[PDB]
DNA sequence: TGCGCTGAC
DNA sequence: GTCAGCGCAATG
């Protein structure tokens, strides 16, 4: 098993897989939490993180998006999302997205000294994305490759709260998914969603 | 809309 | 131990 702090690829795990369900995702390895969208330690970095459209200030553009960071929100009453009701910081989740950008940690926002260096973030994309996003899946979750942080920055969001902001590239050497050499690469290598052990058929009998 | 659960500390 | 949390096959 690769260590829960493993920045990059899985092993095995090619671009383009898929998994129905969060949770399997993460028993693959590729991102860890079922819940949270960025997986990180804030003296270490991110390793991967989610696009779920979880995020009003999400901007989705393919081989580059802007993330917004976790927080800043009211989760009393044994809640796990909820809207923007106060300013973001940049610890925990999001001062580790913000080490991997290649620049010194910077309180204000910084930039980042041939982003190519940076740490790798790998990213998926889940269906519940597809509000916004002309990227998303149909179905499921979906692994999209390696990204990098070009940069991160505080501003306030279409909430009024301060959010932070990142910037993602790509930079992964498989071809993007949602392409027609990525659908290619995809079928040559025979991938196909993965659903539970017995779910189709809870399903169908359902 | 609240629960069981997992990772970070 | 405590707390965070881009879930959800659930429930009204």
């Amino acid at each position: 098993h690769m260590p829960a702090n493993h920045f990059g690829p899985i092993p095995g795990v090619p671009v383009g897989t898929m998994w129905r369900f969060r949770v399997q995702v993460s028993e693959s390895g590729v991102h860890r939490p079922h819940v949270a969208g960025i997986h990180g330690r804030s003296n270490d970095g991110a390793y991967s993180l989610v696009l779920a459209g979880g995020y009003e200030d999400d901007v989705d553009n393919g081989n580059y998006f802007t993330y917004t960071g976790s927080g800043g929100r009211d989760l009393s009453g044994n809640k796990r999302t909820a809207g923007q009701s106060s300013d973001q910081k940049l610890t925990n989740n999001n001062r580790a997205l913000a080490l991997n950008c290649h620049s010194p940690i910077n309180e204000k926002g910084a930039e980042a000294e041939d982003w190519r260096q940076g740490k790798p973030v790998r990213v998926v994309r889940n269906m519940k994305g597809g509000k916004h996003s002309k990227y998303a899946p149909a179905e499921g979750n979906r692994y999209d490759g390696i990204y990098k942080v070009v940069k991160y920055w505080p501003e306030r969001g279409k909430s009024g709260f301060l959010v932070w902001r990142y910037l993602l590239r790509r930079d992964d050497t498989e071809p993007e998914p949602w392409t027609r050499e990525g659908k290619d690469r995809t079928r040559q290598l025979g991938l196909t969603m993965q659903y539970p052990e017995g779910y189709l058929e809870a399903l169908a009998n359902k």
